[PDB]
RNA sequence: UACAAGAGCC
RNA sequence: GGCUCUUGU
């Protein structure tokens, strides 16, 4: 039924010159045996996953010559158990007891293990080779979950990721936090072989040491014969919200171990046994965090724990390919797994940064140097005559204050005319209040006051909402397009950060900033376009994007409100429908072609994005004007994955960060051959970091060349607002998340009565922005 | 909310 | 979705 797929990739990109990388990636040679399928369904499940792993290693360590063998299993610590071997237990359905010895009471877990299927590795197989249209997930997720099972000893595994051990080194913080500096492993699918995909996590963890050693250090006292006098009941309130939850076990019966349960305050599991433990028998074993409650200063230089360059991201992912050893592995390398430990060889096309056309007087040419430009006094296309303006700060009155407000003012008008805007005269009215309660009879004033207003500026103390108040009241109520900015850049500024805010109320209420070269243009270019971006964001968000004219500055949006916890946009029509008679309104000109764009959408909900924002757009653009079909280059982008690139032995070392240069495209043998896609990091060096951002493109209608495709998506990217720093991500997509950021914010104050009475947007906004 | 880049947060 | 820091033009 869901035949509404992404199309295979026409040809492969040939552009730019062809780089030869070294990416994230681990070459291993995958056999063709079978790795078989069981369940298990655990009683009770109250028990966490780390319990259940102990549970599985005991009864291999229990009862190995009858389920088992020397063949063994491979775990995933939830629900899953599978084995390259054929197990000697077969449709046998064993519920088996697991009987961990105790003072009387026993903990018995029953646990039965039943056979599911013996999962084909010829479908993968058939996967990278290129015969099959698309990479199945569940053995990729084996494929992971073979090299899991070894290392989820020495490594206590969460999510998808790995939390390491100390080997034999030693970290303090303070205030019972740790960093466990563990790996989030995946594989990915290539051309030649399912290489592996190894990235640093370095995430924080809660210790595995006894309690005595936690109230020591958390609550800070270390004695308490000091503290004679008892506290409050805050302690005792404290104490229940962390102590409970973190298992503890025994360690006062010899040979004889168990796990315990917590869930009441210690005492211990139930309030009918006779096993209770106080503070000074309770052991904590490994694998508890997620419950941590510290202030952000310890999780910032956690951060900062993780923020390594690219060249030591390279020495760290080296380190660890080396000291972990996978080779070395013995289920691993009896699973008929063997790694190669050495970085491969990717072959890429780094692109030539386009040239692009400001306008103004003198009209000349400005280059970027690997992605990032400056004007540098360079007048844009298409200046507007602000006359009449306004200031309305909705931050308190202390910090929007009037001598900087105005040295603001002027040096955005100065370098706004160094720039090419002729701003007439200072604004009008400049009123200071207070907060949400009052922001309507000075609207309706200024709306009614000063005729034909131009933009409102206001200024905020921070994430407070006033600012939801202000920007649900001037995109629906009476309609003037509100730019917003806070005190912490205008105490503080510099030419760049005054500059491109005057660019950003260029655009908002509508202009030309840049255009790109004509002999520059792809071939899309010399016929109308419409560059469209998505974004799926207390009710949930639709929010959509699209542009004015051929030259791609001149956007406008639309806003929806949607039921929480969805991901999907349903409302399209309206808002596409606005965008193209906006567009018809703008250039008295249907655009030709679609260039649809959404950011941050999970890999598995593809089909399904599909199936509602093309078919939405499709019904939409037969309500607009009959025989009207644009072709849609539909990208979808990724932005957050564990895939990098990096720089072959520092041939082009670039910036502090160590990164690979801009532009450069990666489509053959790390990126999956079967359908379109491509990689692409259009950065510089920022902060010490490794980056693409993967452009998978799932919809191409007219079937256009991907080569043409990855050099418009680059200069797409080289047409934002902000296109002073490299954006990464093409335009329309950063004005859907700033779109959407407004959506979430239109619904604050507050079945779909309450949304019902205030989505009407106002006519009077939907030709500006209310984004940028 | 000048904008960017991204480690997780919890 | 959520923030919280670091480095930047």
């Amino acid at each position: 039924g869901y035949a509404f797929k992404p199309p295979p990739r026409p040809d492969f990109g040939t552009s730019g010159r062809t780089i030869k990388l070294q990416a994230n990636f681990f070459e291993m040679d995958i056999p063709k045996i079978d790795i078989y399928h069981y369940e298990l369904d655990i009683k009770p499940e109250k028990c966490p996953r780390r319990v259940n792993r102990e549970i599985v290693e005991h009864m291999v360590q229990h009862f190995k010559t009858q389920i088992f063998g020397d063949r063994k299993p491979v775990f995933d610590g939830r629900k899953n158990l599978y084995t390259a071997m054929p197990l000697p237990i077969g449709r046998d359905k064993v519920e088996l007891e697991v009987t961990l010895p105790g003072e009387g009471k026993d903990r018995i877990f029953k646990v039965s293990i039943k056979w599911v299927s013996c999962v084909s590795l010829q479908a993968l197989h058939d996967a990278l080779s290129g015969r099959l249209p698309s990479v199945p997930f569940e053995t990729i997720q084996a494929l992971d979950v073979v090299m899991r099972h070894l290392p989820s000893m020495r490594y206590t595994p969460v999510g998808r990721s790995f939390f390491t051990a100390s080997e034999g080194c030693s970290n303090p913080l303070g205030g019972g936090r740790e960093v466990w500096f563990g790996f989030h492993q995946s594989v990915r699918p290539s051309l030649w072989k399912m290489m592996l995909n190894i990235d640093v996590s370095a995430t924080a963890f809660y210790k595995a040491q006894p309690v005595i050693e936690f109230v020591c250090e958390v609550l800070d006292f270390k004695s308490i014969e000091e503290q004679q006098k008892p506290l409050t009941d805050s302690q005792r309130v404290k104490f229940t919200k962390e102590i409970k939850g973190l298992k503890v076990e025994i360690t006062h019966c010899g040979q004889m171990k168990r796990k315990y349960r917590v869930c009441n305050v210690l005492q211990v599991g139930q309030e009918q046994k006779h096993t209770y433990l106080p503070l000074e028998v309770c052991n904590i074993v490994a694998g508890q965090r997620c419950i941590k409650k510290l202030t952000d200063n310890q999780t910032s230089t956690m951060i900062r724990a993780t923020a390594r360059s690219a060249p030591d991201r390279q020495e760290e992912i080296s380190k660890l390919m080396r000291s972990a050893s996978f080779n070395t592995d013995p289920y691993v390398r009896e699973f008929g797994i063997m790694v190669k430990d050495e970085m491969t060889d990717v072959t890429g096309r780094v692109l030539q940064p386009p040239s692009i056309l400001y306008g103004g007087r003198n009209k000349a040419i400005a280059t970027p140097v690997q992605g990032v430009w400056d004007m540098r006094n360079k007048q844009f296309h298409t200046g507007i005559e602000i006359k009449v303006w306004a200031i309305a700060c909705f931050a308190p009155q202390r910090q929007c204050t009037e001598v900087h407000l105005k040295s603001f003012t002027e040096q955005l008008r100065k370098i706004s005319r160094d720039a090419g805007m002729p701003i007439q005269g200072q604004p009008c009215f400049c009123k200071y209040a207070q907060g949400a309660d009052s922001v309507e009879p000075m609207f309706r004033h200024l709306k009614n006051t000063y005729a034909g207003l131009q933009l409102v500026v206001v200024i905020l103390p921070g994430k407070t909402p006033v600012y939801a108040e202000v920007k649900r009241v001037g995109d629906t109520v009476l309609g003037m397009a509100t730019q917003c900015v806070q005190m912490k850049n205008v105490q503080r500024t510099t030419p760049q950060t005054l500059s491109n805010l005057c660019l950003k109320i260029n655009v908002k209420l509508g202009g030309v900033n840049n255009i790109l070269l004509p002999q520059g243009r792809p071939p899309v270019f010399q016929q109308p376009v419409i560059f469209l971006g998505a974004d799926v964001t207390k009710p949930s968000i639709a929010a959509v994007v699209g542009s004015m004219d051929a030259h791609p500055n001149r956007y406008c949006a639309t806003v929806r409100v949607q039921q929480h916890r969805q991901e999907i946009i349903q409302d399209l029509a309206a808002m596409v429908r606005e965008l193209l008679i906006q567009f018809y309104k703008s250039t008295r000109f249907k655009p030709t072609r679609i260039i649809f764009y959404r950011a941050g959408v999970s890999e598995g909900q593809f089909q399904q994005v599909l199936h509602h924002e093309l078919l939405a757009i499709r019904e939409a653009c037969i309500k607009l004007e009959k025989d009207y079909q644009p072709g849609i280059t539909f990208i979808v982008v990724q932005k957050r994955h564990h895939t990098r690139l990096f720089c072959t032995d520092k041939n082009e070392r670039v910036g502090k960060s160590g990164n690979i240069p801009a532009g450069t495209t990666v489509d053959t043998k790390i990126t999956h051959p079967t359908e379109f896609d491509f990689y692409l990091c259009s950065h510089a060096g920022i902060q010490g970091t490794s980056r693409p951002s993967h452009y998978h493109v799932l919809w191409d209608d007219n079937r256009f060349s991907s080569d043409e495709l990855q050099i418009l998506t680059y200069q797409l990217c080289h047409t934002y607002v902000r296109c002073t720093r490299s954006v990464s991500i093409p335009a329309p997509a950063y004005y859907a998340h700033l779109v959407a950021f407004r959506a979430r914010y239109h619904l604050v104050d507050k079945d779909h009565q309450a949304l019902a009475k205030a989505v009407q947007v106002h006519q009077d906004t939907l030709r500006t922005m209310y984004f940028a």
